[PDB]
């Protein structure tokens, strides 16, 4: 029937309530569904809040439940994917390429009349409100945030009595600030991609004053506290002449910083929570790989008794790409999906490579590049050592950013250029 669009504000129990109500509507109307996270963590919210419910998580069961990411890498490697009647997308507004992917075949199996929809999130694609409602009032004050350690100043930070979720850009930033935090005698734990699994069960079961978090606590993670920090900044991933670079401290968007701040202000019988920030917000967005690499994605996916997806309606103004320009063959799509499923590539160059018609296995294109190309961190050239075992140093055929955006990209990277993957 419908793509039903609910925008439901933080701390409204999208999963805890919500979710159980949908889908025991669908089980009930006999609907083939599947529920669609945005992350493993997520995942396991969900599974806690709808036990009793006979879902398959990736007896019988006609309710499938799995990531944006493992969804969207199933159809571009062609494995069969069953033709729900009811797709329930959470966190709807995720711009990570693989959701945003999702989001237009949805849309288009919707179009088509194979199936309903419902796009569950706090922030639509297509809205822009920074302040959503809450379950209680937050206090919010513009104010000045340190990008960097602090001898002095500042004491607004630090005369706090309770607990305070800070929002950097980069794990590196974390570590500075933190450290800062700590010298200060402030209890910290630090929350980025490597440390979440281990480090977000430490909010419950030890003393925090300071949470130090990279976007990853944008959507997976409930704290109980007093505060967040959040000076609305962020890197990105551009795409200029060819190639990727990573830019910024820029402005987040009003869906990532209504995410930051909606992490307080959840419980309606507590009053005093603040939204510490600084900074704009932006929708100005086009430039960001994201998109093209959600049309790369898009572009091959197979849909049966149908044509090319085109992204979800209010996100089509985002590319300019004209319908099946990033379409692969047969043997060059395995190469691409591989790239991005095992390879860990980001999925612009995937593309590139696979594009290229360059086999799988085949990792001189990470060393044979033009000097220009040369990959630096610490300001200084990366010599890894290949299958054999002779001086390489780091320098792809295809300019990516993201490969020394990070100490977690980068040994990524050396892993998969050693031939590792």
């Amino acid at each position: 029937r419908e793509l039903t669009v609910l925008d439901l504000h933080p701390g409204a129990g999208k999963t805890r309530r919500v979710l159980p109500q949908l889908v025991r509507e669908a089980v009930k109307k006999r609907l083939r569904t599947v529920i669609l996270a945005p992350t493993r963590v997520v995942a396991s919210e969900m599974y806690e809040a709808l036990r009793g419910e006979p879902i398959r998580y990736m007896g019988n069961e006609i309710v499938d439940f799995m990531c944006h990411s493992t969804f969207t890498m199933k159809l571009l490697q062609g494995v069969r994917v069953p033709n729900y009647n009811l797709y329930i997308m959470d966190e709807a507004h995720f711009l990570d390429p693989a959701s945003v992917a999702a989001r237009g075949y949805i849309e288009t199996r919707v179009s088509m009349g194979d199936a309903g929809a419902i796009f569950m999130t706090a922030t639509p694609p297509g809205t822009t409100e920074a302040f959503p409602p809450s379950n209680s009032p937050i206090i919010d004050e513009e104010t000045r945030i340190p990008d960097k350690a602090w001898n002095s100043g500042y004491e607004w930070i630090t005369e706090f009595d309770g607990r305070t979720v800070w929002f950097v850009h980069s794990i590196k930033q974390g570590a500075e600030i933190g450290t800062c935090l700590q010298k200060a005698g402030k209890k910290v734990l630090y929350l980025n991609r490597k440390t979440f699994e281990s480090e977000y069960p430490k909010c419950k079961s030890e003393k925090w004053d300071f949470v130090i978090t990279t976007d990853i606590s944008e959507m997976g993670a409930n704290f109980k506290a007093d505060r967040v920090i959040d000076p609305r900044k962020t890197i990105k991933p551009i795409l200029l002449d060819g190639r990727v670079s990573m830019q910024g401290p820029i402005a987040i968007t009003p869906a990532s910083a209504a995410q930051r701040r909606g992490r307080i202000g959840r419980n309606p019988e507590k009053l005093g929570d603040i939204y510490a920030y600084s900074g704009n917000v932006s929708s100005d967005n086009e430039g960001h790989v994201s998109w093209t690499e959600a049309r790369m994605l898009l572009d091959n996916v197979h849909v049966q008794g149908g044509v090319v997806a085109q992204l979800y309606t209010p996100e089509r103004e985002k590319t300019e790409a004209y319908e099946g320009e990033f379409k692969l063959k047969t043997n060059q799509r395995k190469v691409f999906s591989e790239l991005i499923r095992t390879g860990d590539l980001p999925v612009w160059l995937a593309f590139q490579v696979a594009s290229a018609n360059v086999e799988y296995h085949d990792r001189k294109w990470c060393f044979d590049g033009p000097n220009e190309h040369l990959l630096l961190e610490n300001n200084q050239e990366i010599e890894v050592w290949t299958r054999q075992g002779q001086r390489r140093v780091l320098k792809p055929r295809w300019l990516d950013g993201r490969i020394t955006s990070d100490h977690l990209n980068l040994k990524s990277f050396k892993e998969f250029a050693s031939g590792k993957r």
